[PDB]
């Protein structure tokens, strides 16, 4: 059995109105209020367009959803509403649907994002600490509100580099945390899936997002996209084991009485732990200081219970200049 070490009782103490999302009655806005200006992305669940609010002429993001279950859509909407106004949490502006096709569209605030594939390589040491700190704010906030994002990755972190503004988006996989509840491990994107998901540990918690954040952090300071590059869920665990080592994995599995599928256990094999500095090179030298390594080490732990919480991460000395700057 496993439970979160913080914010475990948030949804226990709050009224059903807060977490009983299936009771939500969607209030639709007016589709004609928003017009498409250009497509900016696509995905398995939606088509994304930069749009504009014809009323106030303000930019927005229109996500036209592909067929989705009433249950799933209400969950994303309820969570967005609960987190409204939180630090760096994307704002849901409106919800509309096309009467004839019944196609729903979610309207979000616009963020002039620079593809991480091009942005990250230009980030300085300070930029990295700054943006990761900002992302942490959003995570501690949602976790403090009894919610797990479950899909933290560069594609879901919008950044207007010019304005140094960051927003954590796409809460379609997020879930409310309930002590002891068994969740579906089929969440997050492969390169950012934590060990718990890869070994089928279902009673995971907020800590899952901290592994994901760590993967992003490792990618930034080591200049690797992504850091753990696996081809399928089994290979993903292998790539991880080849870094943290199998000793740590076995200890993890024995602590939670988990048995790897024979094939998987066969693929992982046996590996030694590799020091983080073995990934340093002339390209990521100006970014891999001892503080960065110490912080990364405390995030990428097999045991989700050992990882820093978002609040702890924000206080790590690695971020001291970012904190000092803010309190000005
Ligand atoms: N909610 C919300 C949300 C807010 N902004 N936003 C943006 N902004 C944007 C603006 C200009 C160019 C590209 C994106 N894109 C996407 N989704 C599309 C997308 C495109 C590229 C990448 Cl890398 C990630 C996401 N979702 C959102």
């Amino acid at each position: 059995m496993s439970k979160a070490r913080v914010y475990a009782d948030v949804n226990v103490l709050r009224p059903k109105e807060y977490w009983d999302y299936e009771a939500l009655t969607v209030q639709w806005g007016e589709q004609d209020d928003y017009e498409v200006v250009r497509k900016v992305g696509r995905g398995k669940y939606s088509e994304v367009f930069e749009g504009i609010n014809v009323n106030n002429n303000e930019k927005c993001i229109i996500k036209i959803l592909k067929p989705v279950k009433k249950k799933k859509i209400k969950r994303e909407i309820k969570i967005l509403q609960n987190l409204c106004g939180g630090p760096n949490i994307v704002k849901l502006l409106d919800i509309v649907r096309d009467q004839h096709s019944k196609t729903p569209s979610l309207i979000f605030e616009y963020v002039n994002n620079t593809d991480f594939k091009v942005l990250y390589p230009t980030l300085t040491d300070y930029d990295i600490r700054y943006y990761i700190y900002e992302l942490l704010k959003a995570l501690d906030y949602c976790h403090s509100q009894g919610i797990m994002h479950r899909d933290v990755k560069p594609h879901n972190v919008m950044i207007d580099h010019e304005l140094r503004k960051l927003r954590l988006i796409d809460w379609g996989l997020a879930e409310f945390y309930h002590p002891g509840k068994e969740y579906n491990v089929r969440v997050a994107s492969r390169y950012f899936k934590g060990p718990e998901l890869l070994v089928d540990l279902q009673d995971y918690d907020y800590s899952l997002d901290m592994w994901s954040l760590g993967c992003m952090f490792a990618g930034m300071i080591f200049r690797k996209e992504p850091f753990f590059y696996g081809h399928d869920n089994h290979d993903q665990l292998v790539k991880i084991a080849k870094v943290l080592g199998t000793d740590g994995l076995n200890a993890y599995l024995n602590k939670y009485r988990i048995e790897l599928d024979p094939q998987l256990e066969a693929l992982v094999g046996r590996h030694s732990r590799k020091p983080w500095l073995k990934f340093m090179n002339a390209d990521n030298q100006h970014l891999v200081s001892p503080e960065a390594i110490d912080f990364l080490d405390k995030l990428l732990r097999y045991d989700h219970q050992e990882r820093l919480t978002a609040l702890e991460a924000m206080t790590h000395p690695y971020f001291q200049q970012v904190r000092a700057a803010e309190n000005s």
